[PDB]
């Protein structure tokens, strides 16, 4: 069936290729490290020597790269081939650089769609999988059926930045959660307590988060930060406890100092007696 | 019934008093701000003029204060009355200050137990509620039945530091999650997208976390950080994207810079091609 190019054979790239092949699609691939295509070439994919060859081979070109800098390095050696193609970039970078790259690709006569895949490689193509998409809807809809093999497509809008924004926002929560889990683990291991004793508590803590956060949405929407049940003076004190405990234990202080700086800036803005939601008032961009 | 003293009548202390009263216990109370006892006095509690009076009124003295410094301010004006009492401190502070306070209380002839309450005031005494305790087990067991009204007691050990350590570790995850939620929200609101559109995704993200973290426990236990499915070079790049996006949006950069610094230190230690669990190797204390 339809031949699709994929450039970028990291684990996400490979999982996407395997899924396109298992559903009848032909897949041309190219990677900076050619040896990395062996597993997918064996499963039915066509390696090709040059980026220009890979772009020329198909209408739809998927990029699974570390960043957008890598797109310029790869497609920079394929500018003439781009005319009439559809670039779907499934790579992390800033929203601003996502729009700049859309303009560069369209100036070379291709369409540009941004994607953000919201599961790891092992879940590509399964039921859990979903992908943010943004860019021209007519073009997107022409290729929805193929893209949906990777995960449920969530088309956010024509502003090509939206998929990147949602990706970065989810990443913000995700990387924080990892670093916080490792930080808490580090504090525990520092005291000689095995992590198996703490895990059930950490697990419960993360599983309960949705409950503590749901009510906060309205408070943040409205600037309504009542402190009667928990205040920034009490929570900011705790944050300083965490910082001192971290110094005492010889573990990282960057993460707990960053969180303490939220409480300190809030106290300086007079929000001592407000809910922790008031931190939003010092974290948000100036409406000024 | 049994008279228990609770000094510290903020949101959590009041919920504790209400629960002790609803179960027959008698409760003497005292606060730096006496007017704050009105609601609990009305529900059955006895206000008292002085800390010394509150300590003297009962065997078991619960303290729900903002920090341990407040314990010294309050019990500094008792001291003679402490002999033979049991102090259960349910306040945040450092583990080191928790041990220092146990020594000061025992030198004044009382027993000292540390607690960390793991639910907010509204859930005190409900099914969800649990509390870390640490200190002398015999003393703890003498008062277990009363303490259990506040939430499931988890005795961690006789090292009085353990409840505070577990409290601070849970707090680490908790305050991070809040700041991260607000930070992601801020990034979204900065671009003109309403929070209502993003919430379902944020919710799903937190609900999924337990699944992505369970396998990481073994990796951290063993120093086994395979990068085949996701590595620090790719995730570190992402963390830098978040930092740049945050500058672009004019939101806080402290939180994302802190997270990026984990990926940078890991790359510097050669863990570019390792799993994100390798950040543990940079975050941990020198062995
Ligand atoms: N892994 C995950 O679970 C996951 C999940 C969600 C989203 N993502 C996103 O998915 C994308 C891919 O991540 P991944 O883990 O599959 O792969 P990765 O480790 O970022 O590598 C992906 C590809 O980028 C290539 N590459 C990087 N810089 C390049 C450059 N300057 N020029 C040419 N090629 C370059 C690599 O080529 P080489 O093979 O030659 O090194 C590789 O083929 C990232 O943007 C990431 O944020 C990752
Ligand atoms: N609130 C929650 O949802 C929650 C969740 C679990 C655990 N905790 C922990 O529970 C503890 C109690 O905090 P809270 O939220 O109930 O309220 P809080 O704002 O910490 O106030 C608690 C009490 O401390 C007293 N206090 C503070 N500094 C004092 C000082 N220097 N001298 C004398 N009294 C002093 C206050 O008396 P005044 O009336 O004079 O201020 C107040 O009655 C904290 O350590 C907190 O970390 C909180």
């Amino acid at each position: 069936e339809s031949m699709i190019t994929l450039i970028g054979l990291g684990p996400m790239g490979q999982a996407m290729v395997r899924v396109l092949l298992e559903n009848g699609h032909g897949v041309t691939v190219w990677n900076r490290t050619a040896s990395r295509a062996d597993g997918v070439v064996a499963a039915g994919a066509v390696r090709v020597d040059t980026p220009a060859d890979a772009v020329a081979a198909s209408e739809l070109v998927l990029l699974s790269l570390t960043d957008y800098a890598a797109m310029y390095d790869i497609l920079g050696k394929a500018e003439e081939a781009l005319t009439g193609k559809v670039i779907v970039n499934l790579s992390s970078d800033t929203p601003e650089k996502t729009r700049e790259a859309a303009e560069w690709v369209e100036a070379r006569g291709a369409k540009f769609i941004a994607g953000g895949v919201m599961v790891p490689a092992a879940l590509v193509g399964k039921d859990e999988a979903y992908v943010f998409y943004s860019g021209p809807a007519d073009v997107f809809e022409k290729h929805r059926e193929a893209l949906a093999l990777i995960g449920r497509p969530d088309f956010l809008g024509e502003d090509v930045r939206l998929a990147q924004l949602f990706y970065q926002a989810q990443l913000d929560i995700f990387l924080n959660s990892l670093s916080a889990f490792m930080h808490a683990s580090a504090l525990v291991r520092s005291a000689g307590v095995p992590l198996e004793k703490f895990w059930p508590y950490a697990k419960d803590n993360f599983e309960s988060m949705g409950f503590y956060l749901e009510p906060a949405v309205e408070q943040i929407e409205k600037g309504d930060h009542p402190g009667d049940e928990a205040d920034v003076i009490m929570m900011g004190a705790s944050a300083g406890h965490l910082v001192q405990a971290s110094r005492d234990a010889g573990i990282d202080v960057a993460l707990p100092e960053a969180v303490k700086s939220h409480y300190d800036r809030a106290i300086a803005a007079g929000h001592g007696r407000s809910s922790w939601t008031s931190l939003f008032e010092i974290i948000k961009a100036d409406r000024k």
